[PDB]
């Protein structure tokens, strides 16, 4: 049996990046799907540390928090920079990704209709820091930090992919981010995963908005 | 070695300052005033247009939790092994989640949202009491047997919530004793009593 288990709703959401990471690294894992019906029964929810999913099992280590899972896999799979300075830069990118993800999450679930045009208005200014980071690392031709992929690459890639669905062509203003999405998405195992039914047939979010 | 660049408030620098002080580190405070932020020069120079900004030698970092993790990594406050490191992250991400709710209350909805916030507070604090309960009966730190950057961040979270809702730890004996215990560590005690902590407001809008 695989040593990893992902416990989540039937959505991409906050597990998309860690699943991309696991698939691209050739690691096996198990998906435990929680219907909202099961969630409303209340017992699993009360058993979660912070009352929420994802829940992740690595053997008998039980983790909550999507970014905790990403950092854990980053540590154990060697996707956390080459040294301590790179690890801090990886964190700096991931915190920035999370900051924009929460804005996206707030739009999707609490204010899609009245807020979308304001959000897409502000989107170039929120993407530009990642373009800048790329431009300062080997001309943007490798990864977001350093010479090797990190968990922040998978999280950033997901963030960019869902924003292209929200605002098609939003990366036309950002040549390095655009080429970066194409480059990472062409990694053989990741390309196969992104094309696979276990990815394609899940909605991005839980309310049918994207 | 270190420079902290921030507004003259405790805010998202309070925990990393407590860490630095308790660990006997020295640092320089570059205080950015609101008049100075309004110009726009520094702001446009910051990676995400925001403070804090942190300098460690020729390394420049943004994001409060990046700074905490970097100090945890380089000072040995990040658990004894990868398993503990993951638990430290899980605590810190939970602290950040509640801090985000607190910040949203303080800055966007204090007057109308305060009662609902305080009513929901016990269920937001109980996870940290449960975590203490599962680690040596709550007698040491939030993870493992040694202090971590998450301890400083959790301590700050608890301290500002006691100002927001006095008595909010009274039902939680492990959290209560933990706050007293960490707060009595000599260097931290001295920092928490010092003017550079006491005479800063918690937040930038006079609400607390
Ligand atoms: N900070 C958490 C957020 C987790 C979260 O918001 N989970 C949502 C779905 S992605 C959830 O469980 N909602 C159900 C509920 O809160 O009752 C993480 O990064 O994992
Ligand atoms: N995710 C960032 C958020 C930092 C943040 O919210 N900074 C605020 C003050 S606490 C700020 O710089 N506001 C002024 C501005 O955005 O121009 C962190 O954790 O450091
Ligand atoms: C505004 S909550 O209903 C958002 C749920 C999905 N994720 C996260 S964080």
């Amino acid at each position: 049996m695989p040593p990893y288990t992902v416990v989540y709703f039937p959505v991409r959401g906050r597990c998309a990046a860690l699943r991309m990471l696991l698939a691209d690294q050739g690691q096996s894992w198990k998906e435990e799907v929680v219907t909202v019906e099961t969630w409303q029964e209340g017992s699993l929810k009360a058993s979660c540390l912070y009352g929420q999913l994802p829940k992740f099992q690595d053997g008998d280590l039980t983790l909550y928090q999507s970014n905790t899972i990403l950092r854990h896999l980053g540590r154990t799979l060697g996707l956390y920079g080459k040294d301590q300075q790179e690890a801090a830069l990886v964190d700096m990118v991931n915190d920035g990704v999370e900051d924009l993800r929460c804005k996206y999450i707030s739009l999707i679930y609490t204010n899609y209709e009245a807020g979308k045009d304001d959000y897409v208005k502000a989107l170039p200014g929120q993407l530009k820091p990642f373009e800048t980071l790329l431009s300062q690392n080997q001309g943007g031709k490798t990864f977001i930090v350093g010479d090797q992929i990190s968990f922040a690459d998978y999280n950033l890639l997901d963030l960019l992919l869902i924003h292209e669905v929200l605002a098609p062509g939003c990366l036309d203003a950002f040549p390095l981010l655009s080429a970066y999405v194409g480059r990472l998405s062409a990694r053989p195992k990741l390309k196969a995963f992104l094309a696979s039914p276990e990815y394609v047939n899940l909605p991005i979010n839980g309310n049918g908005k994207q």
